[PDB]
């Protein structure tokens, strides 16, 4: 039973479980049922940005997506991360298939982190980005049909060798260190993420989207997480 | 007419223009009678340090006051700087004394700055870290008693060489550059301040406070602005 | 009289003031003639990129000059710039054009100079990041006919509205605060560029070439430094 | 068998071994008699602090040890650090004792590491800062007798209640991720470390020093490291 807070880009709506008619995305604190959602006007075979950033004064988690020349799509939500979330963590990408499939590229990503303690009034830091993938990329934690390598892109559910998505995917990165997200004696703890991604899909209908999120550091794939379930949630509850 | 957003440190409750009756910190859009204010435990003879945040997305300026060991005091407002300041500001401290008075020390001050475009989703950034003040510091815009390099700090207000604090005295401390606070064709836009103070006063009753502030490029000290008008307002209206 | 350091991307060889015979990159220590230069393979049409870097342990002031998918130019000079610059300077970018022209588009710059302190141990630093150039870009300093704004680029030589390189052309643009670019104090002092430009010409002889250039505060073009001058230098002794 | 690249900080003069007859800092490449040392006027009960530069450009590794208000040691060595190291590496400090002792207390602890690509152009970075450490450092691999949360320090080697220091002491501490300390397609590479120590003595004779260490990933403190090896290397050829 993994501890996960997400935001998703939904592209695939599964109005069974309160997904509305629509792609859109939404903000995720230990269930698939989205607490806030908002309409997403997804495009297929372009490029686009997704930030999302929390502080610990607001108490606020928010994401912004966007594609050039477009506008953005915004969702926030009001949450205490403190109680939602243990100290130490980890965070990454995720990405699913179903019947329904797409390219659940991602040709960047960028995360920082910043603790300002009580105690001292002194920063406690980490920041790392990635603009190229190596194919042997020793600081993320592959799981699923998760590669990198394949243009420098990092490639969350599998796509053969045709450049052609599979159905019925899963797919995580994860950062290889632990992130300390918040401590109890912090005056601010604040985070910030961005990645850029490209979603290409062959149909008309296109399935299941990506997502950011936070875990506890174990985590890993839900068993049959793939589809709707986006590889984080084990149960549509 | 300067077009003035500010976060005041008030050591001094002037009850006739709507301060409370303790010091607090607040939040002041082109007048000087807070949007917002919160109680803050003004602790004499001890460093602070204050942060200030705000984002594009929530639209919304938080600022967090504290001292080692103690708590801390929050104040937040929704505010659309878009509608309120112009494009090209400047950045600075501001300082002032009355009948009573206080040393307004700023031990040190950090400023970021990120505008990430639509058009092209690229960042453009802007940072400075003073950790220490040259007495000649070619980078900042003295204006009234402000002065540097005395013990590699920033005395915002007249300190004589007694190290007491003078009455009715001014002082601000600008940023050279003007800074690029925000545009019509940005997805994120966001800004953070930091700085630690020194506020000692020798009697029971000091006055008047500190002042992170953004304003016009051209900004001066309005005339006999000592005082309750923290060196940043004409008038108390 | 000015105080000039620079890396020039020499495009056209004047063989009459010292230019060997082939497009270089040089290290111009308060003259046009290069102190040390190396051979550099001008792509006129591609986008290549620039890096600087130079350190208070080494001395030694580093340059890289390549565009992608080829071989990299470098070069390299010990200089102790502590006896050789005022301790506040002003950066900046120079091109020009002569009998012979090109386009000296810059689609970026970014900067970033960090003072790490005896006295304290406490850095100090200034950084700023170009990615985008808006038609009214106020932190920088414009000098001669450079433009900012034309495609979100930094023209620094005259181009007519055709797209057409024009000769007899001086343009400069430093940033706009004065950096404190080395202190006596200092432990390490340290500064970093990067800068990517587009060198397009019609013709088979490119010329004059572009420049990164600390100078003092009040530097402006001299008299007549169009050509093989590059806005830097009065004489070519 | 360890790929090792290290700055010791040798308090103990090892005459046997190449070490010279006084506390130096030294360049060690694959052997504790290091390539390149320096005198340092070592200061028993100070806290200093030790700056590490690198860049592909120059390929010369540098350090700087300072006090505040005394002269500073410098170290240089000219080495290519593609030909000496695998392209995923772990960054850690590392400090022994022997017949002698004395505390190796870190009090922070910072590292950044850029690489500008060649194909791309664009950078890839990890940056991590500590200023406190808690008493469960999940980001730090602990090895031997390292402990974190003593004060918020990092106590390389055991120290009693007391606070007094214990002979035949060893540990380490490497960050968690694995770096990309290179790539043969980067034009340029460049890491930058900083730590601060407080090596406090009870006698007349401290020993035997701190170490910042690169190493291959799976790295581990040698067989019988203690004394004068510093938790780097199996024997003393
Ligand atoms: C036609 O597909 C819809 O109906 C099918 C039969 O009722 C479902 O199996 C299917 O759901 C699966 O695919 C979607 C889209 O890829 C995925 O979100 C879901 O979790 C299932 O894997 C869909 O509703
Ligand atoms: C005891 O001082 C208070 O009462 C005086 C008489 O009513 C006021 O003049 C005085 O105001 C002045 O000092 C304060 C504190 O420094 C300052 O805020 C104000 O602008 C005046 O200079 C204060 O209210
Ligand atoms: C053919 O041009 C060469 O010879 C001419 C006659 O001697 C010179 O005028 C000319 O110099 C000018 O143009 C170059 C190329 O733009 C420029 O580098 C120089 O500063 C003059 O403006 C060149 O030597
Ligand atoms: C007085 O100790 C010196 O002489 C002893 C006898 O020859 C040695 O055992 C001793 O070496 C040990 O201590 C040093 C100092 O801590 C350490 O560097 C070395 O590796 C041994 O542990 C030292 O030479
Ligand atoms: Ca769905
Ligand atoms: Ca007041
Ligand atoms: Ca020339
Ligand atoms: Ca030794
Ligand atoms: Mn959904
Ligand atoms: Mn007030
Ligand atoms: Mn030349
Ligand atoms: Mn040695």
């Amino acid at each position: 039973a993994d501890t996960i807070v997400a935001v998703e880009l939904d592209t695939y709506p599964n109005t069974d479980i309160g997904d509305p008619s629509y792609p859109h995305i939404g903000i995720d604190i230990k269930s698939v049922r989205s607490k806030k959602t908002a309409k997403w006007n997804m495009q297929n075979g372009k490029v686009g940005t997704a930030h999302i950033i929390y502080n610990s004064v607001d108490k606020r988690l928010s994401a912004v997506v966007s594609y050039p020349n477009a506008d953005s799509a915004t969702v926030s939500y009001d949450v205490d991360l403190d109680n939602v979330l243990p100290e130490w963590v980890r965070v990454g990408l995720s990405a699913s298939t179903g019947l329904y499939k797409e390219t659940n590229t991602i040709l960047s990503w960028s995360f920082t982190s910043k603790l300002k303690s009580n105690s001292t009034h002194e920063t406690n830091a980490l920041h790392f980005m990635f603009n190229q993938f190596s194919k042997d990329q020793k600081d993320l934690i592959l799981q699923g049909d998760a590669t990198t390598g394949t243009d420098g892109n990092l490639e969350l559910t599998r796509v053969s060798s045709n450049g052609s998505p599979q159905g019925s995917s899963v797919g995580r990165a994860l950062f290889y260190a632990p992130v300390h997200i918040w401590e109890s004696s912090a005056v601010v703890a604040s985070f910030e993420a961005t990645f850029t991604f490209l979603i290409k899909s062959p149909d008309s209908h296109p399935a299941d989207g990506i997502a950011f999120f936070i875990s506890n550091i174990d985590s890993s794939i839900p068993s049959g997480s793939t589809g709707r379930l986006l590889g984080l949630f084990p149960d549509a509850n």
